[PDB]
């Protein structure tokens, strides 16, 4: 009786194997766009893909990782609201069964068809798993989808999608260039959260832009075929896997735009 999504054990009932569900710095939020402050001290991001080495594409039966050579400073976030360098380690997204929902922030109560976070570990730390226990161990940049225009970029991760359709399915996913899931615009918005999914460790700096992307239809449909079980086992399609809006408490959302 693992967490996950469902009906039984979806994320009303984390906090019992994972009390920091309830805890001072949990995410997603709401973005309040009229109450979040402009602080003029903020830095543009700079987000350094150039050298992005790709690996793998895994199906972990709770989302799609995209994951990424870690080892050397290949595909860093600097900047912004950041106090030094952090690795991109992998990419997974967050959907909606219906376009209206799949999100897990939400803008003014807004919710998006979809998420993209891009999580990145600060390299101080010397890895991953140390960086977790750390509560600026991670920058997770979040990205918006929204339903229209199809994202050219995305479409090498759609195709790929039916050879992992279950879980604990990998492949190889090399030369996949993240750049191409990134609007125009790097405003943001900023505020210290946590991990949105168990074990929902408060470690995250997130920067949530402000513009989203656009997908197709198509491209967003492909997403809803994946399955949260594994082989040979009674289909469950992989959607609704967002975890909603939780208390804001003691925290200010900073924004890097007037
Ligand atoms: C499960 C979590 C510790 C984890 C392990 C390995 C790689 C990635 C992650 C991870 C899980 C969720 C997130 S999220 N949804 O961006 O807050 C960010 C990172
Ligand atoms: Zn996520």
């Amino acid at each position: 009786h693992h967490w996950g999504y469902g009906k039984h054990n979806g994320p009303e009932h984390w906090h019992k194997d994972f009390p920091i569900a309830k805890g001072e710095r949990q995410s997603p939020v709401d973005i309040d766009t009229h109450t979040a402050k402009y602080d003029p001290s903020l830095k543009p991001l700079s987000v350094s893909y150039d050298q992005a080495t790709s690996l793998r594409i895994l199906n972990n039966g709770h989302a799609f990782n995209v994951e990424f050579d870690d080892s050397q400073d290949k595909a860093v976030l600097k900047g912004g609201p950041l106090d030094g360098t952090y690795r991109l380690i992998q990419f997974h997204f967050h959907w909606g069964s219906l376009d209206g929902q799949g999100s897990e922030h939400t803008v003014d109560k807004k919710k998006y068809a979809a998420e993209l976070h891009l999580v990145h570990w600060n390299t101080k730390y010397g890895d991953f798993g140390k960086a977790v226990q750390q509560p600026d161990g991670l920058a997770v940049l979040g990205i918006f989808l929204k339903v229209g225009s199809a994202k050219p970029g995305l479409q090498k991760v759609v195709d790929v999608l039916d050879s992992i359709k279950t879980k604990g399915k990998s492949a190889d996913f090399t030369n996949f260039d993240p750049r191409g899931l990134l609007p125009e615009s790097l405003d943001y918005w900023t505020y210290p959260g946590s991990l949105t999914t168990p074990p929902l460790l408060e470690c995250v700096t997130w920067i949530v832009l402000k513009e989203p992307i656009s997908v197709s239809s198509e491209q967003v449909l492909k997403f809803r075929k994946l399955n949260f079980n594994g082989e040979g086992e009674p289909e469950e399609l992989m959607v609704d896997n967002w975890r909603p809006a939780q208390p804001l408490k003691n925290r200010q959302i900073k924004a890097s735009f007037k």
